[PDB]
């Protein structure tokens, strides 16, 4: 029942974009839409790939370019959920799939203590937003909801999990960190005779 053929439609496309060598504000703007129509239905994602953690928010990997010019992941926030305030280091798309989180922006000060940079926003089903190094980097997002399951698609730069990168406390001490996965099996998304 699931409508795997649009995750595969999404991720060809997708390729097709990055196969043209767009300069990455370009690539924003054409992959914006691509990851919209994705999330504007909730009717393709493996339940496998939904499931919610009591203590720490998941991470599946769904889907990996070949030459690692993206990964797609399903981010599923429990309720209440928050990650602390860090960044990303590639480009990122962030694709709402079901409930809601809030996203605030930070920039730092001369003396590397991080502050907020723009309003808090509010995500919902089908919206898009963007990230990088270029146009700000950094952010905390969270569970817009107390009591329900919320996801994310997130579509990076390279294979995320993979990548160092580092989270931030308020009082500016930089700690590095690699994401990893939360599933060490990806969903098979092209068996197309079991469709
Ligand atoms: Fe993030």
């Amino acid at each position: 029942i699931l409508r795997l053929d649009r995750l595969r439609q999404f991720i060809g496309e997708l390729a097709t974009l990055l196969d043209s060598r767009p300069d990455e504000s370009t690539l924003l703007a054409q992959a914006h839409p691509l990851l919209a129509e994705l999330v504007h239905q909730d009717d393709w994602l493996p339940e496998d790939c939904a499931r919610p953690d009591p203590q720490r928010y998941q991470q599946y990997l769904l889907h990996v370019d070949s030459r690692q010019r993206f990964s797609v992941v399903s981010f599923v926030w429990g309720p209440g959920q928050i990650t602390p305030v860090h960044d990303h280091r590639v480009w990122c798309l962030i694709g709402m799939l079901r409930g809601a989180e809030y996203s605030q922006p930070y920039a730092f000060d001369a003396g590397g203590r991080p502050h907020p940079s723009g309003a808090r926003r509010r995500l919902e089903p089908g919206e898009v937003e963007a990230l990088s190094p270029r146009i700000g980097d950094v952010h905390q997002v969270s569970n817009a909801f107390s009591d329900r399951t919320s996801i994310s698609i997130h579509v990076y730069g390279a294979n995320i999990g993979a990548v160092r990168r580092a989270v931030f406390s308020a009082e500016g001490e930089e700690k590095p960190f690699i994401s990893g996965y939360s599933n060490s099996r990806l969903p098979n998304i092209w068996d197309l005779s079991k469709e």
